[PDB]
């Protein structure tokens, strides 16, 4: 299994919302048996993580018969505007076996209709959180080309985090 590197890591999931960024999405994935696969996607040409996540799948070829959870540590919320959160709610209204988890560094604020992805996928089933400092530092310790390295703490982790996830469960209320 391929690792990133720690700058991208950093780069990427910083969760000060008011930074302006360019609209790339790292999107950290496990799949285990309730038999494992791990990895991660970003933006390619055009094509959201979310949907290449979905293109894969059929890769991983699991069992049709047995029960999934899925876990996305992912950079950004999924967009609504751009048709993520509508193509995840169809995976999941078809394949009822899988139950998702989405924790994210950031809301998808450059998306005017961000609420609704997170309504929409919270309706289809998703549970979806905003990363503490304990999934930042999951992430950096299982995703990132770390070489021992320690996770250390960006300018307002905790800080941003909580404001985020008082906004999420406000939206979700
Ligand atoms: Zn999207």
């Amino acid at each position: 299994r391929y690792l990133m590197d720690p700058d991208t890591f950093t780069s990427n999931f910083n969760n000060d919302p008011l930074v302006l960024r360019r609209r790339q999405t790292y999107l950290c994935y496990e799949v285990e048996r309730l038999d494992q696969h791990m990895g991660f996607l970003c933006n390619e040409s055009g094509r959201h993580a979310e949907l290449r996540f979905l293109d894969l799948v059929p890769s991983l070829q699991l069992d049709p018969a047995q029960i999934y959870r899925v876990t996305w540590f992912i950079s950004w919320s999924p967009c609504f505007s751009w048709g993520c959160a509508g193509e995840v709610r169809a995976f999941l209204q078809e394949n009822t076996h899988v139950r998702l988890r989405i924790k994210a560094a950031r809301i998808y604020d450059y998306d005017p209709l961000y609420k609704e992805a997170l309504q929409m996928l919270r309706d289809a089933g998703a549970q979806v959180s905003i990363m503490t400092y304990d999934e930042f530092e999951y992430c950096w310790d299982t995703f990132v080309y770390r070489q021992g390295c320690p996770f250390q703490p960006w300018d307002g982790l905790e800080e941003h985090s909580q404001a985020l996830s008082g906004r999420l469960r406000a939206i979700l209320q």
